[PDB]
């Protein structure tokens, strides 16, 4: 995260984080105790990482608050790596998450719902602050602000600031965006300079519908 603040202890509670080796590499949100929001994008180069919840300080344990878990399943719907279209993800943990005061779910928009341009949203994660930089041990975030559509695509949000660096960065892949209180984006991708702008994050309320198809119909899938 760019142009931020350090956040505090439970202060996103949802957020996760999904590690490789113990390897942070992208954010996520809990969106039901067996499943976790992403984005697909964060799945290039599989599911042998885990992941994290209610961390905070990505350098100590925090067995107290933290809960580990597998990934039984992934599950994508459409998703073009060529244009990075439909980046959204969802992980099924293997096992459902107990929800604590540091551990709580995010709700989601209803199937397309919009947020207009010029609307104010938070994202926070653990991403680095500079391009290629290192990964920030505590938790950022920032306020950004709606685009107009003309400065995005259909797919997705826009977000920018209203100062001059701030946005996502490397690490921040997959973490939310959260507008009035609801998942209504996932991070996929910004171009040049973290902090330029705009950002670009998956359009969650296109996706409603399929998303609930999912978690009411948990279970591997196919074989
Ligand atoms: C959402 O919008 C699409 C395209 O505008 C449409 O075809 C579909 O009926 C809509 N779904 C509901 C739940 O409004
Ligand atoms: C976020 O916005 C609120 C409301 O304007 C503000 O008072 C607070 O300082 C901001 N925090 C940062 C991290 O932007």
């Amino acid at each position: 995260i760019v142009g931020g603040r350090k956040a505090r202890p439970r202060q996103f509670p949802f957020l996760a984080s999904i590690q490789n080796q113990g390897r942070h590499f992208c954010g996520g949100a809990l969106i039901h105790a067996r499943f976790v929001m992403t984005a697909a994008s964060c799945f290039q180069s599989p599911g042998v990482s885990t992941v994290v919840l209610g961390a905070y300080d990505l350098r100590r344990r925090e067995r107290q608050s933290r809960q580990t878990f597998s990934i039984s399943s992934m599950s994508e719907n459409g998703y073009d790596p060529q244009q990075n279209l439909n980046d959204l993800m969802l992980l099924q943990l293997d096992r459902e998450a107990n929800l604590t005061s540091s551990v709580t779910i995010l709700p989601l928009p209803l199937q397309n719902a919009t947020v207009e341009a010029g609307t104010r949203c938070q994202v926070a994660g653990w991403g680095s602050q500079r391009s290629g930089g290192r990964l920030s041990r505590f938790p950022r975030f920032v306020n950004v602000t709606v685009t107009p559509e003309d400065q995005c695509r259909p797919n997705n949000v826009c977000t920018g600031v209203l100062t001059r660096r701030g946005g996502i960065c490397n690490g921040d892949g997959g973490t939310p965006l959260v507008c009035e209180g609801l998942a209504h984006g996932v991070a996929s991708f910004s171009l040049g300079p973290c902090g330029r702008g705009p950002d670009f994050f998956t359009r969650v309320a296109l996706f409603r519908d399929w998303i609930d198809g999912v978690l009411n119909n948990p279970g591997p899938g196919p074989a």
